[PDB]
């Protein structure tokens, strides 16, 4: 197996445009999240979330090409191009065959559906867009980013609901130690703040209703929560083969050292009350990682403000960790973000390699008041400071599907 | 690296509800290609296609379960059911963390999607299902088989559009082969029939417009061709680590060589007239396998009835196999099944196993007339019984994604 490194991290986040504003906010105990403007929720019993403020797609894309692709597929080539500039890669035609992408998304183009269908059930189908289909599937970012960039290289989107950017990172990491790519796009985007998003997460009373107090919402860990706030974004980061990386002299963020998958096997939506499955998927990581437990220093929680997703998490940490589960740090970054949802493993990946490069445990916010049993160090309303050579990022999605990234300082 | 071998196949076609009746079909040169039933089409420029007949999910799930599923999740679970009591495997708790699953989709819940939207629009968002999120998303097909059959292996879902089959069975056999799993459930499903579907497919002017002779519609390489036929369904392989399948006495239908991927960063939605990238993806799952090219005996080609594809694919058939591609058969089944979309590489790659097991190629019908330069063995009207050692399964998708499975002889 080759060594893979990341070279280079974009981003859109309810909290900045890119990379280094969104972790100013992160750092600072920021929230993203704010009423909804860009719609009228005023029916709705949710009426706020993380909405990407004042995205200009004509930075990326022409008029002509951004009016084909739904918003998740712009934030996504947006996250992807940003990790591009950053890594200093140049495409050759020595080198674009060992260049592929793997981008995906949960849900993918609702907002299109959406409009597409208001055309369809007043006109009839003559009236649907001729680039519906390719403007609305999930693998048009890894499309689009191949055809723009000329990449050649493994072309595919994973699509695991809330774990498809924790799955696309580790299964492109794969694809480089396996000797299929040199280099790897990976990560995901989301944006299903539109009618179906917040009514169909609503009518299954998954969403925090704090509408009075949005900034308050997204509360991990804490008695008070309520369900998890719905945000928009995208994460893509650069993974690297390291003697390619160190051949054309790349600036290397961290190691990507351990992936792990697992099924829970157990509900649709909910987790079960042990974590399991998340116990599984953490333990597999750090065996592909061949890191002892007691190695691990920071987790990047999933951490979603759910009742039973933040105390499985805590009894799955306990799990796999033991006495070390005391002296680790974890922090859910949802408690500033909200949940990305298939682009929360994504964004979440990029702030585990930051905490490595800046040797800081991010906040945990609105930890006001932790949980029966919820007694770890989660790193409550303020960044800490602290020796992190690995860190862990967790994602858990629908269908009980997990996975778990391990990072390590280079 | 280990051996990867498929012990178990299920299906739902245009040609049955099982892969026997399916298969028992294509050897016959049957259409499954019939005007559309279920909805009215007569504003459509298209009116007919491979729709999955007298479908009984009762044999799988109670009508309660059933109601909350979008129809590409029931097809994707009875395929998957099949495999699986097809393979005698039995899941333990001695086994269980071993067995994983990727069911993939193209374009995944668009009818379930569609009538939420319809009740959004016209009743409000209090219509909105509860079960809209989980009964709607691509990973659910393994998510849901996951919690009825206690898999908690690796879990996921890949969306390539038309490569999705292809792709997912081939990175399953990359879990099995590298030792994340030692069983995978790998294949797609697809629902795409309805507004958005034929209307999106319309609006691009993709589909045939055969509406008089739907059973001709389907005519690959043919010089009277006019796009693709919409069809439905689903195909799942159990694929197993050999010494797992030996060491429970499995019937082993054949090997799993060979593995390519390729992007033509070329167009989102039309192929390259040189089928450049189809051959880089061909020859990779070539090398992959250690193969000669001149050890293929049978490629199942994308074969889609669209003038750009099919040109492309000899071009690319010529450019990979020289001399040998006069000696080679190549057949597409999409002239009977028509283009299953996500899970037209599922049950195009359980036709090719079966060419292995029964030493048969599978006929292109409605092959009238071969256009200009289609001079190829592409097994024109009827089944060709010959030696089969190897053979090939490709599949492209919108987006320039390649996929392409070897399969060999046990
Ligand atoms: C911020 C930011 C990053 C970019 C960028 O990558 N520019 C595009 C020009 C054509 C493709 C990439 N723009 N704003
Ligand atoms: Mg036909």
């Amino acid at each position: 197996r080759r060594r893979v490194v990341i070279t280079g991290m974009g981003m859109l986040s309810p909290l900045g445009l890119d990379v280094p504003s969104s972790w100013e906010g992160i750092l600072a105990g920021r929230s993203g999240i704010a009423p909804i403007e860009h719609m009228d929720l005023s029916a709705y019993s949710t009426r706020f979330g993380g909405s990407v403020k004042g995205f200009n797609v004509e930075e990326y894309l022409s008029a002509k090409e951004a009016r084909k692709l739904d918003l998740f597929i712009q934030y996504g080539l947006a996250a992807s191009f940003q990790a591009v500039r950053d890594s200093g890669l140049e495409v050759t035609d020595a080198n674009r065959e060992r260049i592929g992408v793997s981008m995906g998304s949960g849900i993918g183009g609702l907002t299109n559906i959406e409009n597409n269908c208001r055309s369809l059930f007043e006109q009839g189908p003559r009236r649907i867009s001729p680039f519906f289909v390719p403007g609305s599937i999930i693998n048009m970012v890894s499309g689009f980013l191949s055809i723009h960039l000329g990449l050649q290289g493994p072309n595919y989107a994973l699509t695991t609901a809330q774990t498809t950017g924790t799955h696309s990172i580790g299964m492109a990491a794969r694809n480089i130690a396996y000797g299929e790519a040199d280099v790897m796009v990976a990560g995901g985007s989301e944006m299903a703040a539109c009618g179906l998003g917040l009514g169909g997460f609503g009518a299954a009373r998954a969403l925090s209703t704090r509408n009075d107090e949005p900034t308050r919402a997204s509360r991990p860990w804490d008695r008070d929560r309520d369900g998890f706030v719905l945000s928009d974004g995208s994460g893509a980061l650069v993974l690297e083969e390291l003697e390619h990386a160190r051949a054309r002299g790349a600036r290397i963020y961290a190691e990507l050292v351990g992936f792990g998958m697992s099924g829970d096997a157990f509900h649709m939506t909910a987790p079960p009350e042990d974590g399991a499955g998340a116990a599984r998927c953490m333990k597999n990581a750090l065996r592909d990682a061949g890191l002892d437990p007691r190695q691990v220093d920071y987790i990047n929680a999933h951490g979603t403000s759910t009742p039973a997703g933040d105390i499985a998490e805590i009894a799955a940490v306990k799990s796999v960790f033991g006495e070390h589960a005391h002296a680790l740090s974890m922090s859910s970054t949802k408690s500033m973000t909200g949940h990305l949802l298939g682009a929360a493993g994504a964004v979440e990946a990029i702030f585990s390699v930051l905490a490595l490069r800046d040797q800081v445990a991010p906040p945990t916010i609105n930890l006001d008041n932790p949980d029966e049993g919820c007694d770890l160090d989660l790193v409550a309303h303020e960044a800490k400071p602290r020796k992190i050579d690995v860190a862990l990022s967790n994602s858990f999605g629908f269908g009980g599907t997990n996975g778990t990234l391990v990072f390590r300082r280079f």
